[PDB]
């Protein structure tokens, strides 16, 4: 019928897609990789002949910095450490940075994004749903001032979504001293619920526990752009669900 | 009026939500994160002791282990780990395994993404109503042979959920012998697209080079079980959207 043959496209469509980005992606980074494998390796030869680092111990080394690694950060299990998780957690992002050590604590967390996963999507979506409203009533007041189509919404959308962005990379890039760049692509895989974790912010001088305004002003940048990518998810892709 | 009660109510629950399980989550993990810092601290100070590393070279030497700790596991950058990469972002899963080192790459990362995640969403949301469908299409045979109501629907999807589960469980408890409650936790997390990272899949002695049936079942399942959650939302949150 009509949805065998949606379907079987879809699926044709993802496998290409697929296929010509891992195609794109090897041939994109396969000499960077490479290069900084070879690198590597010259540095840490370098690095034990020099200090004659006998080869049992090097693993253990390699061990105890792998899992010391985000305790160089600070204490990541204070209040402020153990809000960040849930919001992660609830918010499927998975950034990584820290993770449960104990069995029971594996069990309550997966017993927590079962139980917290529906309740945080339906929130997201009712507060798009109330602010493409709000964005509407705003627009037919400001046309009045000066009927609203789909494609000003969507050109709407896209700005305040483009806004949005601009201004978080350059907060992030004023507040941790990153690039821009590198500043826009963290706020856009944080609003995409990625979470490669490459770049984790909070995790900087113990920026947790001493600066609580920052925090704060984290956390609600992250509610304003999760907020809005419901929104526009809401006005342009939820259409052709049902 | 009532949305706005509904939305301030679910608000208020999802804070109380976070506030409660970070709580937990502090009691729960504080002093094992104080031992696990503590004797770190002494292995590490007794290390650098016995071996005098400078204190200059340290540094280096965390830096060029962090950098090399994904090239220990093979290429990661060959059709397969291309492949691999490409089916977690589309997936919005987030491992962290590999992340691109060029600008240019992570420009044509985001896309991808941004082109891949709608697509991608309303395949898993047709899969999920077909096997929906083909699931009521059974039980309903299956009762002639031996009218549905939504809660048998329900417990047979739950059902079918925890088997897929404990079948992902036990076959990557066999693969790449983990504990069976790992190998569940580590399901879990990679069917939720939440994507921790601490355990990652084809990572042992280049197995993304030298098995291809076990990455072609890995992918298999991924989907399999990606299928079954998207069904199960369907069934169960989805009729709370709209
Ligand atoms: C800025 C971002 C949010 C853009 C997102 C793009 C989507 C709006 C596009 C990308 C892929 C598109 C889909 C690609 C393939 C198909 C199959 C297609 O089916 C057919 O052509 C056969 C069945 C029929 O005749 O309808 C129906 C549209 C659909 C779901 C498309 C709907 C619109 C989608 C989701
Ligand atoms: C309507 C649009 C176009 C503009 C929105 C206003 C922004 C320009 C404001 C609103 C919130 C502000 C942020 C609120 C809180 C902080 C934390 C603040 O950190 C501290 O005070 C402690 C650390 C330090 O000493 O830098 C640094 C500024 C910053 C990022 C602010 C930067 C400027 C922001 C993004
Ligand atoms: C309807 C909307 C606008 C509600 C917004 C609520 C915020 C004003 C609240 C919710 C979560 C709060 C945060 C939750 C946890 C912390 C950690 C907390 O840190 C500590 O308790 C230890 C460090 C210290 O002693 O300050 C400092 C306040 C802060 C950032 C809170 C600041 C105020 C926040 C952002
Ligand atoms: C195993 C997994 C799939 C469990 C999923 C649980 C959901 C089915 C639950 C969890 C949170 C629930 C929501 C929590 C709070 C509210 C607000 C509530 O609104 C009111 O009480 C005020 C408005 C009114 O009177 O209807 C309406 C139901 C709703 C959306 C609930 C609908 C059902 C939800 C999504
Ligand atoms: C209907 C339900 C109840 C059962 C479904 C059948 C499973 C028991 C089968 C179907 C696919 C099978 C898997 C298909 C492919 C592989 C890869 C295979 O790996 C190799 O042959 C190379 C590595 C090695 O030497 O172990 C190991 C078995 C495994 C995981 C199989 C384990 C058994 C599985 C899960
Ligand atoms: C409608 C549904 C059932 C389609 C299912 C398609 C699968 C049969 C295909 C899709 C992706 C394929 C995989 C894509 C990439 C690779 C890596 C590839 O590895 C190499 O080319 C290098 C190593 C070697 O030389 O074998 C081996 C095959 C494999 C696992 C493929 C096996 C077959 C797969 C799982
Ligand atoms: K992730
Ligand atoms: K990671
Ligand atoms: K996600
Ligand atoms: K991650
Ligand atoms: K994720």
């Amino acid at each position: 019928k009509r949805q065998n043959v949606r379907t079987l496209s879809l699926i044709v469509c993802t496998f290409t897609y697929l296929l010509v980005g891992a195609a794109v992606f090897d041939a994109l980074e396969s000499d960077h990789e490479m290069r900084e494998e070879e690198k590597l390796k010259a540095e840490e030869i370098r690095i034990k002949g020099k200090y004659n680092i006998s080869s049992e111990d090097y693993r253990q080394l390699e061990l105890v910095i792998l899992q010391s690694e985000p305790h160089r950060a600070g204490v990541q299990w204070k209040f402020a450490g153990s809000f960040y998780f849930a919001i992660t957690v609830i918010t499927t992002i998975g950034y990584g940075h820290a993770a449960p050590g104990t069995d029971a604590g594996k069990a309550f967390c997966m017993f927590y994004a079962v139980l917290g996963i529906p309740l945080t999507l339906v929130m997201f979506q009712s507060l798009g749903e109330r602010m493409n409203t709000f964005v509407r009533y705003l627009l037919k007041r400001i046309k009045k001032c000066c009927d609203v189509s789909m494609e000003n919404m969507v050109t709407v959308g896209f700005f305040s979504c483009m806004g949005t962005l601009c201004i978080g990379a350059a907060a992030f890039s004023q507040c941790e001293e990153w690039s821009f760049f590198h500043a826009y692509y963290y706020c856009f895989i944080t609003l995409t619920t990625i979470g490669f974790g490459d770049y984790v912010a909070l995790q900087t001088k113990g920026a947790l526990q001493k600066k609580p305004l920052y925090v704060a002003f984290s956390f609600m940048y992250i509610l304003v752009g999760l907020t809005v990518i419901g929104a526009f998810l809401n006005l342009v892709v939820l259409r052709f669900l049902t």
